[PDB]
């Protein structure tokens, strides 16, 4: 049967408009009245952020703030704009301030909090993570929160995985792992791809279920009980 149910939460259930609008803000708050683009800044930013992590992906893993302010560096050279202090205060404050949830999410995790084990497994740093989840309203809906810093190692490696299955206290054959993004397989979990615009079928195939709103989950998970 499935007791425990895992989400990417800060990757899969914050709505686009407010990712966009929180990495809009800092690099608007960053330039100041620097003569660049917000806008520029940002694609350039995520450009250089998507390839660093790549880098990184299945590796040891390495603080993300520290990642992400190598890249902020580059990004200060390249342009000509001076490096901003306590990047990492700039972005926790954004994000807590305009961060925003789909708007089904929290009717979803009180759902399934009665009779599952509810997870969210994330790579981004603990404390900020947690910061941000206390800031949306979410955190104390969640029954575990795993991160790739508790785990050491960041996706795909299974480790972050196997931590959450132990937090749970099942095999993966219980679970299911709600993301938005197909390491995970050997561990016997169900995975669920959120795709609410319709835009990765090319990826369908290589997950179990496909969903566009999140209150499809409850229902797959009851009809897989019986």
């Amino acid at each position: 049967m499935i007791r425990a149910v895992f989400f990417d939460s800060l990757g899969t259930l914050i709505s686009v408009e407010g990712a966009y609008k929180v990495r809009l803000k800092i690099m608007e708050e960053v330039l100041g009245d620097y003569p660049l683009n917000p806008k520029t800044l940002l694609d350039e930013y995520e450009k250089l952020a998507r390839e660093a992590f790549s880098n990184y992906a299945g590796k040891p893993y390495r603080p993300m703030r520290d990642i992400l302010e190598e890249v902020m560096r580059k990004l200060a050279e390249k342009y000509g704009f001076k490096y901003p202090e306590n990047l990492r205060e700039i972005s926790l404050r954004m994000a807590c301030r305009y961060g925003e949830l789909y708007p089904e999410v929290v009717e979803v995790l009180k759902s399934l909090k009665g009779k599952y084990h509810v997870g969210d497994i994330l790579q981004r740093d603990t404390e900020p993570a947690t910061a941000f989840l206390d800031a949306l309203g979410i955190k104390d809906l969640f029954d575990s929160i795993t991160t790739s810093e508790e785990a050491g190692f960041f996706k795909p490696h299974p480790r972050i995985f196997e931590l959450a299955l132990k937090k749970a206290g099942v095999k993966g054959e219980k679970a299911v792992y709600v993301g938005d993004n197909p390491g995970s397989k050997n561990l016997g979990m169900t995975s669920i791809l959120l795709d609410r615009k319709g835009e990765k079928r090319e990826f369908w195939d290589k997950a179990d279920f496909i969903v566009s709103d999140l209150r499809e989950v409850i229902k797959i998970v009851d009809e897989l009980n019986g």
